[PDB]
């Protein structure tokens, strides 16, 4: 993992390496069975390419978007290039605005969020082109677990924003003291109504973040 991954996220995910060696087995196979995957395999991990010591905030999505393009490899981005937005992203960026009163940014690409401490994590780091949450029950499930556990045994500050059914189950993993849950619904158009606006998450996390001592997050994207 040492040259695919920043060095304290190599020595947290070590424990997944025979996992993570496994499911490079896996992408060959799609390729050879001509069903391809997003995003780019020197994307796929990119989230872990950040420093592991510096995450305060780990936002928990669940899976790469299915259009080439969308997906690289940090949940919810998408390349500076791409428009229009997935409304996923759309209604992320909505909420940003009611919650910050920031202008809506100038692109989609939510680096700077990896560069400042969000881990931008996906509960499943590849996809099926064209074809959404396809990549399911194949063996990423354990190694995007065992960085989550990793980040929960920190001698650290950690603020978790889970979205969705499915991200909520993540809880038990982030029961220890130091780190603290935000749930609400999904941003996806499906569920965004039902809990999502109005959840405030950018400016509870730095509230929360405070008052651990933790230094708080700019979210200003350009
Ligand atoms: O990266 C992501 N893109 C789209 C989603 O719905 C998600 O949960 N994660
Ligand atoms: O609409 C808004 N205007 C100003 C703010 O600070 C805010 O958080 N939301």
């Amino acid at each position: 993992l040492s040259e695919l991954v920043e060095r304290g996220w190599a020595a947290a995910l070590e424990p997944v390496a025979d996992q993570v060696a496994h499911m490079g087995q896996f992408l060959r196979a799609e390729i050879a069975a001509g069903r391809r995957y997003l995003p780019a395999g020197s994307n796929v991990l990119r989230a872990f390419t950040f420093p592991f010591d510096n995450v305060r905030v780990l936002i928990v999505g669940q899976d790469p978007y299915p259009t080439p393009g969308h997906a690289v490899g940090l949940s919810f981005s998408v390349a500076p290039d791409v428009r229009p937005w997935p409304r996923s992203l759309a209604n992320i960026f909505d909420e940003y605005t009611a919650d910050l009163g920031y202008p809506l940014p100038s692109n989609g690409d939510l680096t700077p969020w990896a560069q400042r401490g969000v881990l931008l994590l996906n509960r499943v780091l590849t996809v099926r082109p064209s074809n959404p949450a396809s990549h399911r029950g194949k063996g990423w499930e354990a190694v995007t677990e065992c960085a989550i556990r990793a980040l929960a045994a920190r001698a650290a500050p950690l603020v978790a924003i889970l979205w969705g059914r499915d991200a909520s189950t993540l809880k038990p993993m982030l029961a220890a003291g130091n780190c603290v849950a935000i749930e609400s619904p999904h941003p996806s158009p499906l569920s965004a109504s039902r809990g999502f606006f109005g959840s405030r998450p950018f400016s509870r996390a730095n509230e929360l973040l405070v008052g651990m001592g933790a230094e708080p997050i700019d979210w200003r994207l350009p």
